[PDB]
């Protein structure tokens, strides 16, 4: 019996849900709890994400 016991490390520890917005490019430091997407400042304001329960990243 054998078994695919083979893989590579995964280094890093640090976030990366964390970097800039792509639509205001503002340091992402909230988190869409309604869409489960990393957002910005801008973002949580925007009626787009703004009735949404936005959570600091
Ligand atoms: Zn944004
Ligand atoms: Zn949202």
């Amino acid at each position: 019996g054998s078994s695919g016991s083979s893989g590579t490390p995964g280094r890093g520890s640090r976030v990366t849900d964390q970097g800039i917005c792509p639509k205001h490019q503002e340091a992402l430091k909230l988190f869409c709890e309604v869409d489960e997407e990393a957002i910005c400042v801008v973002c949580r304001e925007s009626r787009s994400h703004k009735q949404h329960s936005v959570v600091p990243l």
